Parts: C-alpha cells; structure tokens; sequence
C-alpha cells in the first residue's frame, strides 16, 4: 500500500436566510451605520498581486448612480505588464494550493461565507447600494445571500465530489484526484451581481485553480469587499489575483499566454465570442486547452394564459421587469398577454406603475428601484425609448422619461408592440423596459410558437396559467426557449441549490452555477491505480 | 396549490464489469470466434452510408484492408458526400425532439440490450471484424469490442438513469426539478481505427443523453463499427438517431462546421485535426444557434518511469506489454521507459531475451500471435521512418527489431532502442507503432529525472511509476500530478477500465472529459431547471419599504 485515501467526510449546508429589515431590526440598524459610513467617501482601491497593493497611472473612477458627483472608489487599470507578472506570481503559487486537501480549501470559503453572513453583511450590502445602486432588498438578495450560498454551497458540492470515486477490484486501488487546471483562470465579472464575482473567481479558486480576477468597473467598491473577506478567511497569496483593467487589454492579454487555462466569464455574447476566437486563434501556442465558461444573457418572457391569476401576473412582472431597473440577465423585458386579460392587466400594470418609487436606495427605503448603473446604460437604455418613440408598431403606456443631471435616473416603461417580431422584441435592453404583446386567446398555441421562435436567446421564462394541460403543453414546447423555467412564478430570483441558473441558445455555455456540477469545469480529474501484487508474464495463456 | 406538473420516480441500475473470457482450448467462446473468422475468410462487406433507415451510396467507393494480409479487401464502403451529410443533418434534427423527450430509462434500455447482444450471440462476429479488419489478436479484441464497448454501454446507462435523481432542493411554496435536456442541435462523432468500443461510447453516449448523431466511423475500422451500428438498431435504436456516415475528414468537419445546428463534436483522433475544428467553429461561431461543445481525445507520449526499488519483471514484462501489444496502436502505450542505471544491466537482459520471444504474425490464423501487422500503408511509412531516424541518429542505438516488411501485411517488429539524450525528437513524437525509447539515467539524478518525464513532452494521457518505496511513490506522485491523466503505480501504462480507470488527460492530450466515469455524459446534456410555484405571489412591494 504505496498510496492510503484518507477517508472523505460530508458537508451540511442550508441556504443563508434573507432578512426582512424590519424597523427596530439589528440588520436595519447595522445597515443604516454601514450606509452611513460610504457617505462622501472614497476607497482608494488598488491592483493586489500577491499581498503587493500596485498602483498605475491609468487612474479610474467609480460613481454612484444615482449620485454620479459621489466618487465611491479611485482605482486604476492594470496594464500588459502588470497582468503578466500577475500570471507568473499565480503560477509559481498553484501547485501548492492544488495539493492542499478539498477541505482546508473549503475552509477558506464556508469562513468567508460566516463573516458575509454576520460582521461584514451590513458592509458588503451597503457597498453594493452605494456602489451599484441597488436596493436593500436587492443588495441583500446578492451581496449577502447569493454570495454566502455560492460560498457555502460549492464547498459542500466540493468536498463530496471527492467521495464519488471508482470501483476497486483486487489486487488494485483505484482512486480519483479531482485537480485544478494546469495554468491560470481568467475570471470576468459583470456589474449587476456582488455575487457573480465572488463566484466567478471564487469556484475556480476553490477548486485547486488560480485566477486572474478583473472585476467590473462599477462593482469596483463591493468587488474589493469581497475580495478583502476572502484574503482574511485564510486565502494565500497568489491564488486570486485583483486585476481591474481594460476589457480589450485584460482579454489580449490573458489569451497571448501560453498558461491560460480556462476563462470564467459573464457579460455580452459579442464580447464571449471574442474572447472564444482570441483562444481559437492563439490555440498552438496554450499548454492545453482553454475552457471556456459564458453567461451572456437573455431576452426573457412572462406568458401568460387566460386562466392566469391576474394579481400574480402582474406583481411578478412588475418585480421580474422592473427590480434593479430591470438590469438582470433573467428580467422579463416580453409579456405576453392573451386579449381576453388585457383591460385587467393593462388597468393593473398603469395603475401600479404611478405608485412605483424611483430615488435614492441609501436615502429613502421606500424606493423600488434606483437609478441605471452608468452613463454608457442610460445612453442605450434612451435609444430604446426613442426607437418606442419612432416606431409605428410600438406605444408608450407609462413611463419613457429619463434625467442624468444627478444620477442616471431612468423611470420605468411599459411599451405595448403590435408586432411579435419588433426588434424591440429581440434585443437585451438591460433597463427597465416592458414590451408588451397582446394575442387572441384563439391563437394561444401560435403564440406559444412565436415566444420560442422570436429572439436568439434561451434564459428564463416564466408561463402563468391555472390549467394543467395547458402548463403541460406549455412546458414541452417551451422546452429549449428558457433554461430556468417558472410555472406561475417571476422569471428571476434563482436561488442556490434551489434553481442552478443558465441557459443554452445564445445566452451561453449553460454550466449551471448553483448546481453541483458547475464545479467539474474547474477540476480535470486524474485516475490513480495502484497494483499490490507483481505482474505476470508478458504472455497471455491462450497463445 | 396542486401540482400540475409531477415527476416520476427515480431508478437505479445494478451493472458490473464484462469479465474478460479466456479463449482456452475447449472453451465455447474459442469455438465460437474460430467459426466467426472463418466466417470472414475470403468476405468483403458492401457497408452503405445509413439515413434513416435508408441505405445510401455514393460513387466515391473505398475499401478496409486486413492490415496481415492487405489483399483482402474486408469491406467496400462509400464516402458520403456533402449533400448526403446535409441530408443526414435533416433527418437527425426531424426526429431529435421526440428522442429527447423520451424517457431516460427507455433510452437506457437501447443500450443495455445492445450490450447484452455484444456479451452473447453477437461477441464472436464483432471480435472477428475487429480481429480481421483491424489486425487485432484475440485477447486485444476481447478486452475492445466486447469488454470495453459493453461497459461503456452498461456503466453510461446506468449513469444516465441515476443522474436524473440529482435533484435541486425545494422550498415553500415552490417545487424545483432539474430536466436533463439533450443539446439542441446534432452532435458529430468522429472515431479513431484504434478500437472498436471508442466507435460506440463516441456516437453512443450522446445518444444515450437525448442527442442525434452523426457518425463518421474510422476508415480502418468500418466493419466492426458497422457491426456495432446494426447491434445498436436491432437493439431498438430508432432511425435518425445515429446516421452512419462514413466520409473523407475535412470534407465531413467542413459540412458539420457550417451547419447553424451543430451543437457538439465528440471527437478521438490527432491533435492537429482536434485543433483544426476547434477553429473552424471558432470561424463560423455567429451562425450557429448556440456554442458548440468540443470534446477531444488527442494521444499521449506516455511513460514507464523505474526507481532502483522496483520489481524487476513486474517493470520488463508490464513495458513489453504496454509498448507493443496491439503493435503500440494506442493512445495509452507506453513509448519511453526510464530506468535506473543500477538496475539497467537485469532490466537490458531481460527485455532483449523476452523480446526474442515475440511472435509476430496471423492473429486469426495464429492465436500464439503476440502482436500483428500495423493498421495500414500510413501508418507502416511513418514507423518505417522513425526506424531510419534511429539508425542515423548520433544519440539513438537500436538494440532489439528494426525490421520491417509490407509485401503481406504491414509487418513491424517490435523495436526497443535507447536514447543517450532525454530530449530526443524520438523522446516527445507520438509514433503509434511498436517502438520503445529508453532513457538510463544515474540513481542519483532520479528527482531532476522526474522532472524530465514531466516536461519533456506536450503530453499528458498516461504514465507509470515502478518502485516499492513509499516515500519515493509519494514523491513521484506529486511530482507528475500533471504528466499523466491516467497514473499507475506498479502496474503498465494501458488497459484502463470503464468504472475503475476512468480515461483521459490534458495537456495536448485532450479536453480530459473522462469517458468511462460518470461525469463524461454531463457534456452531452444542457440542463433546464423548472420552478413551480403553488401559491399566489402577493404584493410587488415589500415589507421594509413601509
Ligand atoms: O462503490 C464503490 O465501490 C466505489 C468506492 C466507493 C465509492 N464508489
Ligand atoms: O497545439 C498544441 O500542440 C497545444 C496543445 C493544446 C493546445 N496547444
Ligand atoms: O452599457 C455599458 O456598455 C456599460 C458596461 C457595463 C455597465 N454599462
Ligand atoms: O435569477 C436571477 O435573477 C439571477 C441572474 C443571474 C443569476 N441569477
Ligand atoms: O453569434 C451568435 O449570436 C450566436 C450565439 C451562439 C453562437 N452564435
Ligand atoms: O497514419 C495515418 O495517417 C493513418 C490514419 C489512421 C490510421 N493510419
Ligand atoms: O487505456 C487504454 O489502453 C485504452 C486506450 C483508449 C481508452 N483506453
């Protein structure tokens, strides 16, 4: 017995419960001095390669939306240089880290996941309020639960992958190693989600990798947070680098090195296809062979049939549209509305749509939603309103109006279409934007055709109805128009291990983060076999 | 709050590895695979391209020779051309979606039934097709064709059927269910001559997941893999599923490639083809309805590496096995050998007097065969030149074969030569054919010599570390973690098996997808979860907003 398996234990994870903030709450009060805290101030927020805290000349700024004169973080783009000596530190420490047990790693992450949970939630949740401009609620969905589950969740899925090994027979033992990728993970995460960062980053790590993290530029504050809290639950140095840089620069960059392994990324599908042809191009020169992970979008629907709970319909897609200014890539952005239900959900949405808050999340807690992350959201976000504007086929029911004097403040639009296929239909606006379409109730099943047929993509999509052959039908058509699909329920929201999250179509790889496999595209598993007894003779007796 | 849609309940299955027959004198099965070769004697199989269940041929006509004995012509087949392939692709995506919403349990049964098939009436015929058409010996058939293809058939079953209860947790007032979608799209398959059983786990596995397939079989291997298909539909495989579809490489790659409906390749082959299109869909990535997923198993340059405290016959009876049984025909064989200074005179002696020993010829005439004819005029040409490199080069010495003769069959002798220089072109170069490089070095140099199997190549598939040390076993495995993806210790560098040797590497060794253990079958399926909701949502406000 050359080699002995420790044996594997298991993990026992439930999801981080959501806090309703309550007045006289200690989250509440928490809150309340963490909010208090950003007011007026700037981190300055370094490159960190290492332990080493780098600064360049290429100065940038984060603004907060909806108070774009508060410069929440100064931080600065890493160059070409930079980047690759952050490559060759997080090589020289990966080894090292690989051969550390599954569990001293999954340590690191279920500490993390503790101080989210406790001390730091109130700071992580401010951060992504002042920084993203999210809500309470919003900030608390993601920043604390979200990423806690990511933390708790993957490391459970992690240490019990170790105990699916193979079968053993005399004389010999076989055993599964489930090691990290040879070389470096490039990690690149989108503003919307504190968490999707955290878990970009943080599921590669866990699983023996390093990772070149460049985290969105107007996530910087809560992003650094995040990072700060995995360096003080015991993550070494060199595992994850915190590189902000250019987006074109960070991906020519990491794609020219012989050395990079996978690329864990979310964002735009022009972007994704980039990056995919940047390794195709450059595919002689890597050691192996990149994998590549896309989340990338979607342009979700609510259908809805006549049996439908109307008041359900119509909170779930007020929240599904318009919560986070519709800035998800699983927000209902196409209804669908038999004409049979239109005079109640048309009355419905116009009247509750005079009542949404739209201000300041730190200031008044009253507010819905804030404003739209940057100036680059709120120019396309006005191009959509002016084309609803300019459209033959499309009228503005609410809304349309938009001030970027103090924040990018974008107040929420409902758009009714009379053609299925308007562009507008189509294309991921990532604003707060309803198009809505109305269908005669005799041509529910054509329509059924057209939400699977119209757009590129396959994220979510949500079908409310109270018959059951009709949610049965509705289910099998829709088969491959949605990879998280909701009966009766909004179209965002997902919860880990509860709703592992991804789509296939055009909205990327589907690797399902979340789930319990989303973790197998981080580790390339080698088999080992030990043989306790000598060989026989090279000849076989049938000779 | 009733439940509209409900989910059956979960099975299991109960399956364990074919045993491997013995082919004693006096044994059924050894009668058997006598009559199936004579069955074969003197055969050529017309093998028509299949759509559907139409028979389909065009006028670019081609034959499989015996690799022993090239004057038999074993089949005549056709390549498909790209019409017939875009034909194929249509007929595949018509029927896909039925497929896809078959029952998993019921897939699984296709495949069982074909496994018990190969196990029973139908072991001796795909032997002997393996045996005549690929030039494999008896027990290099028996481990393939039946053992290897049957396990891949039974143990994926029986992983498909149970990952569909992995399921996500539910809360109030919600039911969560994850459906295990097939990719939407065909997926291509694209097999090597090597063996039959990959042939099968290639376009049978995604099949298996709810995928249609199109099948570009092995030129060199197309009666058994033909033989394997018509297993898979009298098993009940129903049409449009696996269109078999013979064809030349880049013509087939071309016409997959620019189908906006491709949604995988599953491929087993050369680096530079795997590499080739990887880039022909990076080239054509805005046409298709989603991204492509690339499966690759590439080759190896695989090592036995001997520390001074190894068993001496273990190491020369496992490398003789390991480098030239199947003439070195596959990805796993072991192609250089590094050995210890203090233990190379026994270990030079042994290997150059075992080596006299073994018998080349007629495996289907001769069952004392050790090994046979490499698999055609190709591949005999590339070996031919790794010979002459040997004897020209100043740092290379053969010390056993180097003989060759292609006027029968594609006769290579076994070859063992050494190398005074660890990086040999000899040292990194895959060469398939029965041709082992030796590298001794000084007791003393073992570490800096570990570091060299561990960089010396691009490789990554297999290796092997011969020693009785535990510290040193240790030590050698930390320090070739990432050298091979399939690591033995004390054993030989080939023969792994479905269940307890999952198979794969990285490195330019592949995308290291691990067929044979049961995470393989999650690249053939994109999951949907379904959220059901039981109870009426309530306001769009919440409660702290008050
Ligand atoms: O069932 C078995 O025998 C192997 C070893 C433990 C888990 N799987
Ligand atoms: O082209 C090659 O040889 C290496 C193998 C992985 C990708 N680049
Ligand atoms: O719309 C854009 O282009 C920028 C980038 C992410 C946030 N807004
Ligand atoms: O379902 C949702 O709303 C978020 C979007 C990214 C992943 N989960
Ligand atoms: O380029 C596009 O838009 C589609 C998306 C998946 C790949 N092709
Ligand atoms: O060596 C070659 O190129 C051919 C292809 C596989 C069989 N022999
Ligand atoms: O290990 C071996 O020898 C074979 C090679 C292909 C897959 N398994």
């Amino acid at each position: 017995h050359m080699l002995r398996w420790k044996h594997t234990s298991s993990l026992k994870v439930a999801n981080e419960p959501i806090l309703a903030f309550s007045q006289g709450s200690p989250e509440r009060d928490a809150l309340q001095k963490a909010l208090k805290d950003l007011k007026g101030q700037t981190e300055a927020i370094p490159c960190v390669v290492g332990d080493e805290e780098v600064w360049t000349s290429d100065i940038q700024y984060q603004l907060s939306p909806f108070n774009h004169a508060h410069k929440v973080a100064k931080f600065c783009y890493a160059d070409k240089a930079l980047l690759n000596r952050a490559i060759d530190a997080a090589l020289a420490a990966r080894k090292e880290w690989d051969l550390k047990p599954m569990a001293d790693r999954a340590q690191v992450f279920l500490k993390a996941a503790d101080m989210l949970s406790g001390p730091r939630r109130a700071e992580v949740l401010a951060k992504t309020m002042v920084g993203q401009g999210k809500t309470v609620i919003q900030a608390e969905i993601d920043a604390a639960a979200e990423l806690i589950d990511f933390f708790r969740f993957n490391a459970k899925f992690a240490v019990e992958l170790e105990g699916e090994q193979p079968i053993s027979v005399p004389p010999s033992t076989n055993h599964t190693v489930y090691r990290g990728l040879e070389g470096f993970v490039a990690a690149i995460s989108p503003f919307n989600f504190t968490a999707i960062g955290g878990n970009l980053a943080g599921a590669p790590a866990l699983m023996g990798n390093v990772v070149l993290w460049k985290p969105s530029d107007t996530a910087m504050l809560a992003s650094y947070a995040v990072y700060r809290i995995l360096r003080e639950a015991g993550l070494p140095p060199n595992i994850i680098q915190f590189v902000p840089a250019d987006g074109p620069t960070f991906g020519d960059t990491v794609t020219s090195s012989e050395h990079l392994c996978g690329i864990n990324f979310t964002g735009s599908v022009p972007t994704f296809k980039h990056l995919w042809r940047q390794v195709a191009q450059n595919l002689d020169r890597f050691r192996t062979f990149p994998r590549l992970a896309g989340e990338c979008g979607g342009k979700n629907f609510h259908f809805v049939h006549s049996s439908a709970d109307v008041d359900s319909v119509v909170s779930g897609t007020l929240r599904s549209a318009f919560e986070y200014g519709g800035q998800k890539c699983s927000a209902c952005s196409r209804l669908y509305v038999p004409k049979s239900l239109w005079p109640q959900i048309k009355g419905r949405l116009l009247e509750e749509h005079s009542r949404i808050k739209v201000g300041d999340p730190a200031e008044d807690f009253g507010t819905f939603f804030s404003a739209v992350i940057d100036a680059k959201a709120f120019a396309r976000i006005k191009k959509w309103l002016e084309h609803a504007r300019s459209s033959p086929s499309l009228s503005i029911l609410a809304g349309g109006q938009c001030n970027e004097s103090v924040g990018y403040y974008v107040e929420p639009c409902i758009i009714e279409s009379k053609d299925p296929q308007e562009p507008i239909m189509k294309e991921e606006i990532f604003g707060p934007v309803l198009t809505v379409y109305v269908y005669p109730d005799d041509k529910y099943r054509e329509t059924l055709k057209l939400v699977d047929s119209t757009t590129s993509y396959g994220l979510t999509g949500a079908v409310f109805a109270q018959d059951k052959a009709i949610v049965q039908e509705a289910t099998r058509m829709l088969r491959n128009a949605a990879g998280n699909f909701y009966i009766n329920d909004k179209s965002t929201g997902s919860v880990v291990g509860q709703q592992p999250f991804g789509g296939a179509r055009a909205s990327g790889t589907n690797d399902k983060p979340g789930g319990p496999h989303y973790i197998l595209r981080w580790t390339s598993p080698q088999v080992i076999k030990e043989t306790h007894k000598p060989l026989g003779d090279w000849r076989y007796s049938y000779m």
